[PDB]
């Protein structure tokens, strides 16, 4: 249906295409009429010995074919800016669509299969070019030709008829294996393209423990199914090739021989027999020429429907449900009842876990490696939806409440910080621009980033190399930490007056001030209170306090 | 120079070539053979009214037509296993070499361009195809054409030989524009795929700050550049295809005036003119392809040149000299003698630094973050040379020591943590594959990864999703803990049996037990000795203490 999406791209852009059929319908006209060279060189001019009108009938046509060459030119330039439009549209749609697709869609799938997928679209920009549209608009346009041809001569038109029978039904016996051919090589194009980018990004760890000969033989193995893959498709194109070779100057020969047939019948004159031959090139060619292009046009369809599979997949927004006058702020309590989740399908991260956290207040999450933390803090920034139950904040339903609020109002700060290319500024400055330099030194302040960005060579205008590898791993915490602090939010999350803070904490000796601890085991919180409380007690908190300590 | 490189890949393979021409020579032979066919039908047959020497003659040509298209079914797929191998070459080469540039390449360099840089070898396995590297053969064979046309007539052969120079001086005249056109479409190329590569890797942060839109525009505003240059191209490319065919046809139509010209005159006949127009296809046709193949050659070359850029580039074994021996043991006094360093032209790092690591000792360097104590790690691992500065392990220079014994003897554990995409039992054994399973699973004891490792689906089989996005992220620091570990290492570092410990430690509370602490400050050591003697000292490591605990 991705069609579909081009014809209404194709909606706005309407006396383009007009122009470009009258430009088409004039050319081909005069191609027409200029056909009729040979026939008027030997039946009229060589035979009679006119030397004067052999130069004049020559120069005239020689006239008419250069205005075939302006509106060739004049239909090509129009024919290029509608593709370059309709491409920019298409690029434009899956990317802005991939932007807002669910966070399972990126845990799941590979960088490199999805940067593949969009590079993807230069197969639909060569398809949608100025040379391979207008051989279809030939190919359309055919039809003057063949009455004409008809007209002409009804023997040699049928035998053009059967050459167009031998093409189309060719072309229906390949169309299949060409594009099952084009789609294995691409999908394997995409398999060496992740494992290319994932060797490209841990190329530190690969020299650290001298891992450069076993990548490079699975990138070459990977390389050796791209290279069979595209073996095959050379095979399916040169055996299309030859096929369609084989037709067209068998009919060649045969055409040539029936015009001879007929003219020492006495039913057609040697100069209308070559003035046939040379319109064949108006019928025939334009055919043959887009049973060439045929591999060309498969590719950009495979490559159209691996976009329009990506594209079919649902947003962030398309699963929410509601939204009110719930948007005004998120102080209040924050309350998990009864939330169950499990990533994808697999033992359940989270079993019935309830936990209350009062407003305004500074409480800490602690538990085992791997327990269910930063599941929790994600839950909270709706990155994924739990199975079943709710996450209430000031008594509305998170699920209630617009995305952008959520994500607007609550500032987590994990670990795994990422830094994108571009100046200090602007990585403070990311999805909160048009903030004056004030607000960025204030935060920068709290989050002790300042020093080290006035010490940079430019003070909040360095630009910062990709994932941040101008500055330290310190630095980039740091970074990180301001640039959460700029969102002013009424929830903050971080690892390890009425804002609620919550601690993400791994090692539990830096909590013991916090107003609330939650102990999270097997899925759910156990154990909760003050640190006083909990290690009186003489519970789980208690066994892992004097097991550390 | 890359046409040396084709030499030498094409050298092992001098039958293949051979082989080729035969088949091309006996293609062209029966190419020749049908002009004769187009001249009989018109000369002996229609005049005379010889209506079986007609079918004899016409099957005859069809028998030569058939010969000739297996002809070239053989030759193209000579020609294409020949482009493939070509092809295979080229990329694994270019790949072996890209993953042993130092650190320093890929620091300045992003993910996205070098990537960008790999496939743009598609480029070139579209000009090494099993059409288009035929006609180059057949060009450079149309001299037996250009001979017999001379032979049959000389003024239309001078004709034609106006065409091709006329073909000749359009082409030079574009060959700087098309390659420039080319060059700045794909340097835009890699721009955006650079931009496509970071927003994908940084999805959760952009989600987080809510900046789909701030990326869209950033996207759109390179898109709109790709779009530019890529008109800019196409339209280069529609004014070098409107002179082709300009000259094409105006040549054609004077070929066929001056032919009747010359038969009214009675220096030939129509069936020779018939057939010096047929043999044209033969000297005229060969070289207009070539022409229109200009756009592919030139891509190919641009895309060579940029793969050259790279292979140029030394590696790092290339950088250094000697590989010693008697150096088996990196188990001595880790020295730095008056180290200097300093990350590319920026202010230095390590200034003079001077420092000794007792040997099967725990020591820790300490200090406020971006002092340079991973840059001191690195330049352990030799990742970096330090300038004007020496490295002594055990008595010798850490120059003139194997890089693999380098590399395997000196572990590394940073703050970031990579896991590739693959099992975790595959994760382990990174650079080195064959290992026990008993050795692995004592490491990963050691390392208490391997309860959690228990705990999975397929214990040490599970597969791990990109960037190990299947796993927590305190779960895949103990798993890089392991994978260090299994090196068997003699000097090991940490980023907080006579193996020596590094620990770079942030907080001064977890490394009191330590034999001997260093204060990094300035870029140079300060302070050393135990924690008693530096607190005793009262220097700026018991200032760090008073701040702090
Ligand atoms: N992206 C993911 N996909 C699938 N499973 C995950 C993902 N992230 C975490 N998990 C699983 O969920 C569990 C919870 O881990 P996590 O909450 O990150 O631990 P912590 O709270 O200690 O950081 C882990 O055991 C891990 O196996
Ligand atoms: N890859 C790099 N390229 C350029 N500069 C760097 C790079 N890595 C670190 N630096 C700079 O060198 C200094 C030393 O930082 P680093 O030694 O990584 O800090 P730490 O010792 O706390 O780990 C930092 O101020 C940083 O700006």
């Amino acid at each position: 249906n991705m069609m579909v999406k081009f014809a209404g791209f194709l909606k706005p852009l309407k006396k383009t295409v007009l122009c470009i059929f009258l430009a088409s319908l004039l050319y081909t006209a005069l191609g027409i009429a200029g056909s009729f060279y040979i026939k008027f060189l030997f039946d009229d001019l060589i035979k009679f010995e006119k030397l004067n009108d052999l130069h004049i009938i020559s120069a005239g046509f020689a006239v008419i074919f250069l205005l075939q060459i302006f509106l060739n030119y004049y239909r090509s330039i129009l024919v290029t800016k509608l593709g370059m439009s309709i491409d920019k549209s298409i690029m434009m749609e899956y990317y802005s669509h991939v932007l807002k697709l669910p966070m399972n869609f990126f845990n799941s799938r590979k960088v490199g299969e999805i940067i593949s997928r969009f590079m993807d679209a230069s197969k639909i920009r060569q398809a949608i070019s100025g040379a391979t549209l207008t051989i279809m608009i030939d190919t359309i346009m055919a039809v003057i030709g063949g009455i004409l041809l008809y007209i002409q001569n009804s023997s040699l038109f049928f035998i053009s008829f059967i050459i167009i029978l031998l093409y189309g039904i060719i072309v229906t016996v390949f169309n299949k294996p060409i594009q099952n051919a084009n789609r294995q090589i691409m999908e394997d194009n995409a398999k060496l393209t992740s494992a290319l980018v994932e060797s490209v990004k841990g190329i530190e760890t690969i020299k650290s423990f001298g891992a450069e000969e076993q990548t490079e033989k699975s990138t070459r193995d990977k390389i050796e199914t791209v290279m069979k893959s595209s073996f095959k498709e050379g095979m399916l194109y040169i055996n299309l090739s030859s096929l369609t070779g084989i037709v067209a100057g068998l009919g060649g020969i045969v055409i040539l021989w029936a015009g001879a047939y007929n003219v020492i019948k006495g039913n057609m004159s040697g100069g209308q027999l070559l003035a046939f031959n040379a319109l064949l090139a108006y019928f025939l060619t334009p055919v043959k020429n887009l049973i060439d292009l045929q591999p060309l046009i498969q590719t950009a369809v495979v490559a159209s429907n691996r976009l329009g599979e990506i594209l079919e997949l649902a947003t962030e927004k398309e699963l929410r449900e509601d939204s009110d006058d719930f948007v005004i702020s998120l102080k209040g309590d924050i309350e998990f009842r009864n939330v169950d989740f499990r990533y994808g399908l697999r033992k359940p991260v989270l079993k019935n876990i309830n936990l209350t956290i009062p407003k305004g207040k500074t409480v800490a999450i602690v538990g085992e490696s791997g327990s269910g933390k930063t599941t929790l803090a994600k839950l909270l920034m709706n990155f994924y939806s739990p199975e079943k139950g709710d996450i209430l904040i000031n008594g509305h339903s998170i699920k209630n409440i617009s995305l952008e609020l959520i994500r607007k109002k609550i500032a987590f700060v994990s670990q795994d910080v990422f830094i994108f290319s571009g100046t200090v500024k602007e990585n403070l400055c990311l999805g909160n621009e048009n903030v004056d330099m004030d607000e960025i030194i204030k935060a920068a302040k709290m989050a002790n980033a300042h020093d080290f960005i006035e010490k940079l060579p430019l003070k909040y205008d360095t630009f910062l190399n990709e994932s941040g590898a101008n500055l330290s791993e310190g630095q980039k915490q740091r970074l990180a930490i301001a640039r959460a602090l700029l969102k002013k939010p009424d929830i903050l999350i971080l690892d390890e007056d009425d804002v609620t803070v919550i601690i993400i904490a791994h090692r539990l000796s830096t909590i013991v001030n916090c107003d609330k601890i939650y102990l999270l085991k097997d899925g759910e919180i156990v154990e909760s209170g003050s640190h006083t409380e909990l290690i009186a007690l003489k519970g789980c908190y208690f066994k892992m306090w004097k097991q550390t300590e």
